């Protein structure tokens, strides 16, 4: 019914130096079919030892239901070139209107930490499962504030 932003063929070339190519580029596909707001791109991304690699994120918006409104929640899910054996690594990507609300699950860097993430396991996890706790979560206690 939706428009197409990017195909399978098009996902496989951009994860080329991925370990479990077939398998990411499915699950990507299943979550950008599904989350027409989420767009996967390829950046640089910047470990704590300091080293950079290339990876495939999704970014963009989810949807959250909130006391009465529906939010669109920026995020940002990078895949590891070992996905679907590691998790994603999460943040929520304010914009400059916004504030990031720190808690039990979101630190002052916007990164998310969730039991779905620390029990990953493949098959079992996946990222269509993880959006879901996300929204759950995010449902309960948003992670970004934009008013008193």
């Amino acid at each position: 019914m939706a428009s197409m932003a990017v195909s399978e063929s098009q996902l496989k070339k951009m994860v080329s130096k991925y370990k479990y190519r077939d398998l990411t580029v499915r699950e990507t596909v299943n979550v950008i079919t599904l989350y027409k707001d989420l767009k996967p791109v390829l950046d640089s991304y910047v470990f704590n030892d300091g080293s950079s690699r290339e990876l495939m994120n999704l970014t963009g918006t989810i949807p959250v239901p909130y006391r009465g409104n529906t939010y669109n929640i920026p995020i940002c899910l990078w895949l590891l070139d070992t996905y679907p054996y590691n998790p994603p690594i999460c943040f929520v990507k304010p914009t400059s209107s916004m504030t990031i609300k720190t808690g039990k699950h979101v630190d002052a860097n916007g990164k998310i930490y969730l039991p779905y993430l620390h029990e990953w396991k493949h098959p079992q996890s996946d990222l269509l499962g993880l959006i879901q706790v996300m929204i759950v979560v995010f449902g309960d206690e948003p992670p970004v504030f934009s008013r008193p």
